[PDB]
């Protein structure tokens, strides 16, 4: 898996999209995945007490972790898929008390590029949802990696 120069600019150049509504993308991406998969509301204490979309719509935890997933997200998309010490640490949120499976960030980056389309499709055509499916295949492959080191089941 790799990217071009080309490609990780078409990622982040939608990804400064992305951080000028960091909340409202973080919302409507949180939103859509657990209104596909809402089977992975169990997972997280902070949000099964959510069942209905106009809950989700009114929810400050839920905003709020929008918005700590970006943020870690989006600090993995800017190294371009080169490795640093410093972000070796798996993030982790009061949110859950569970590591997350892998296939649970499967889900939500379909849940991504879906929001990126419907919000942006100008700049979020064919070109631009390749190089951000690729880098997200990088970022989960990053995350499995951590698991394997640590001792965790993903």
């Amino acid at each position: 898996m790799v990217l071009s120069e080309g490609e990780w600019q078409l990622v982040l150049h939608v990804w400064a999209k992305v951080e000028a509504d960091v909340a409202g993308h973080g919302q409507d991406i949180l939103i859509r995945l657990f209104k596909s998969h809402p089977e992975t509301l169990e997972k997280f204490d902070r949000f099964k007490h959510l069942k209905t979309e106009a809950e989700m719509k009114a929810s400050e935890d839920l905003k709020k972790h929008g918005v700590t997933v970006l943020t870690a997200l989006g600090a993995i998309l800017k190294k371009k898929g080169h490795h640093e010490a410093e972000l070796k640490p798996l993030a982790q949120s009061h949110a859950t008390k569970h590591k997350i499976p892998i296939k649970y960030l499967e889900f939500i980056s379909e849940a991504i590029i879906h929001v990126l389309h419907s919000r942006h499709p100008g700049d979020f055509g064919a070109d631009a949802q390749g190089a951000m499916n690729k880098a997200l295949e990088l970022f989960r492959k990053d995350i499995a990696a951590k698991y394997k080191e640590l001792g965790y089941q993903g």
